[PDB]
């Protein structure tokens, strides 16, 4: 059989959404996409044996709090949290992306992933143990990305159905 996939990809402006995304639907590194172009991408692959449809939702546009947002969070099953690695501004973000998921899903207990893009530039800012120790207060895997070289972005969406995977037989 089948499984389909709702996921939504979070983060800063900039962080690499669109362009790990684009990797995953259609295997190359596209390094110009109009931040305000915010859709849902659809990819089939097999995940451990198993047809995977993935409806990926690239957020994008305005910051604004919305009850459309709202929803998409609702309907959502697993959500990326994505920083870039060179840019602590959007580490320091991370909190309130997952403050606001939780306050929509009304739950501690939702699939995420942390997702550190841009692995593959030279100057980093966030350290790797800030990274992995927010992730272990959350109890969330934790990927290091670079949707330029790919490395790591089959890692971060697959382990993030895992994780949709496990919540769903509870
Ligand atoms: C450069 C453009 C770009 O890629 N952007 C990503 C957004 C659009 C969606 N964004 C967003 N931001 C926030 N912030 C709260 C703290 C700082 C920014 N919250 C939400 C958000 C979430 C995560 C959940 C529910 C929401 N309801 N309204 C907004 C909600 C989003 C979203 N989506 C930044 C700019
Ligand atoms: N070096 C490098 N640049 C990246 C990576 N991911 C995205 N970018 C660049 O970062 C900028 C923002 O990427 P984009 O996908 O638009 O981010 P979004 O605003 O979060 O969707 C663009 O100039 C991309 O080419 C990466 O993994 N490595
Ligand atoms: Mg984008």
């Amino acid at each position: 059989g089948m499984t389909e996939y709702k996921l939504v990809v979070v983060g800063a402006c900039g962080v690499g959404k669109s362009a790990l995304t684009i990797q995953l639907i259609q295997n190359h590194f596209v390094d110009e996409y109009d931040p305000t172009i915010e859709d849902s991408y659809r990819k089939q692959v097999v995940i451990d044996g198993e047809t995977s449809l993935l409806d990926i939702l690239d957020t994008a546009g305005q910051e604004e709090y919305s009850a459309m947002r709202d929803q998409y969070m609702r309907t959502g099953e697993g959500f990326l949290l994505v920083f870039a690695i060179n840019n602590t501004k959007s580490f320091e973000d991370i909190h309130h992306y997952r403050e606001q998921i939780k306050r929509v899903k009304d739950s501690e207990d939702v699939p995420m992933v942390l997702v550190g893009n841009k692995s593959d530039l030279p100057s980093r800012t966030v350290d790797t143990k800030q990274a992995q120790d927010l992730a272990r207060s959350y109890g969330i895997p934790f990927i290091e990305t670079s949707a330029k070289t790919r490395q790591g972005v089959d890692d971060a969406f697959y382990t993030l159905v895992r994780e949709i995977r496990k919540h769903k037989e509870k």
